[PDB]
């Protein structure tokens, strides 16, 4: 089922790499990425090998420029398919402070503005109770993205963020 294609140049041109499973390192096959086709599944694609650096979530679709997936540069070199639980449930708890302290909020819905809904622009810890979610550094699902597909996150670095800025979040739905 799951299949993704990476191209070096815009508009599905240039050297190409295809992947139907996780790939921790494709840098030897491809030196840059400027377009992607996702034929099936939803994929997390990462700037550096072993799922490091900037990351981005792409559902099925055609992406003729990296700006189409909110890419931040022309570098990609690892990818993995997002596993959506068959049960189809989503619930997250967000916390004001690290280590699950401070004010907590629980939700099963998306949040395009944490400031509007919860009066925060940083989240310092999180429990993903059900499902798979994405945190964004900017409002309304803009900017750098962080995949939350583990259960517990005691500090922002646990979701890959050097910054505590989180201004929106949403679920990855099938
Ligand atoms: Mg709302």
């Amino acid at each position: 089922g799951t299949k993704i294609t990476f191209y070096e140049d815009k508009d599905f041109q240039g050297r190409r790499y295809d992947c139907d499973c996780d790939c921790a390192d494709f840098h030897t096959y491809l030196s840059r990425c400027n377009s992607i086709k996702v034929e099936g599944g939803t994929w997390a694609v990462y700037e550096r090998p072993n799922f490091a650096g900037y990351m981005y979530i792409l559902p099925q679709g055609e992406y003729p420029e990296y700006q189409r997936w909110m890419g931040l540069n022309d570098r990609l070199s690892s990818c993995r398919a997002v596993h959506l639980p068959s049960g189809g449930q989503y619930k997250i708890q967000i916390f004001e402070k690290g280590d699950f302290s401070g004010q907590m909020y629980e939700t099963t819905e998306d949040c395009p503005s944490i400031m509007e809904e919860f009066h925060m622009r940083e989240i310092h810890s999180c429990k993903v109770l059900e499902g798979v979610w994405i945190f964004y550094e900017l409002p309304d699902y803009r900017g750098r993205q962080y995949l939350l597909d583990k259960k517990e996150y005691r500090k922002p670095i646990d979701w890959g963020a050097a910054s505590p800025a989180v201004q929106s979040f949403r679920r990855i739905v099938e």
